[PDB]
């Protein structure tokens, strides 16, 4: 049989890299993998419906990145009861809710997202120096576990830092236009803002455009997360200050490998057993300076 992967979306580069990484790993393992996302973008109910349709196609295993912590709880529990080998990718499902629903997953593969936020905020703190300044966080969608961890890690770092004042922490729901809108509002209400940490690059690129439109490119630091090509290009060009790169290809490849390796014991993970927890490294991408 084959394996299935349900991602948040296939239109955005972070997730496209994850799909490509899954396929590269499938090519090394010699397994067949179908990778999907639901047509309605960001629709948690559409993604549930997609998951439910796949869970009835006799896949050996399904890896999934849920759009929210709760939207896939019931169909994941249902698949576990059917003996499906399940791997949570990237964004943490509500595991206590999953257990209450009667299910489990073999593994969760993710980035240390508290560390991501701490790195993004930490680089801002380093770049602002002793004088510090007003900073803001553009959050992902409220309640998404990975985004929440980044907000926590950044907020904690900013709170401890001398002369840093976090003046705004606001969701833009992983959306570039909405992040441009939120950044425009922050720039209007906080004309002394010195830096904005953004929970992903889709948002950071919108923020960078708001900063440019305000004539403030280089005057307001903009840090993203994911490391998508356009953000790495923005960092090179000075349009973004940095981005905390993730490795979506490795997240996907590792999740597929865990799903394949899980079947060797001939049974899905017991209900009372803790899933595997596999961290994939992040890396701060800054403007490459070799000039003394
Ligand atoms: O889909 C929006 C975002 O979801 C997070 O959970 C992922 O780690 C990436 O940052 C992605 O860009």
């Amino acid at each position: 049989k084959k394996y299935a992967v349900v991602l948040k979306t296939l239109t955005d580069p972070f997730w496209q890299s994850m799909k490509a990484g899954i396929e590269a790993e499938a090519k090394e393992l010699g397994v067949t993998v179908d990778i999907f996302a639901a047509a309605s973008e960001g629709d948690a109910e559409a993604q549930l419906a997609l998951f439910e349709s796949l869970s009835n196609k006799n896949y050996k295993g399904i890896a999934f990145a849920p759009l929210t912590a709760d939207n896939l709880v019931e169909p994941v529990a249902s698949a576990w009861k059917k003996g499906t080998y399940l791997v949570n990718l990237d964004d943490k499902i509500d595991m206590k809710a999953l257990k209450a629903a009667g299910g489990n997953v073999e593994a969760f593969v993710t980035t240390d997202n508290v560390a991501v936020g701490a790195q993004g905020a930490g680089y801002i703190i380093e770049k602002l120096g002793a004088e510090g300044g007003e900073v803001a966080i553009i959050e992902g969608e409220a309640g998404n576990a990975a985004g929440e961890a980044r907000t926590k890690g950044a907020t904690d770092a900013f709170d401890k830092a001398s002369n840093i004042k976090l003046v705004a922490s606001q969701p833009a729901d992983w959306d570039r236009a909405k992040a441009k809108q939120v950044a425009t509002d922050i720039l209007a209400k906080h004309p002394n803002i010195k830096a904005i940490y953004c929970a992903n690059d889709t948002m950071a690129l919108g923020v960078a455009q708001a900063v440019a439109d305000a004539g403030k490119t280089g005057k307001v630091l903009v840090v993203g997360t994911d490391g998508i090509p356009e953000a790495q290009q923005a960092v090179k060009a000075g349009k973004m200050t940095a981005t905390v790169a993730q490795n979506p290809a490795a997240i996907g490849a590792t999740g597929l490998k865990l799903m394949v390796d899980a079947q060797k014991k001939g049974k899905v993970i017991p209900l009372d057993k803790k899933p595997q927890y596999v961290l994939v490294a992040s890396k701060l991408v800054t403007k490459l300076e070799h000039h003394h």
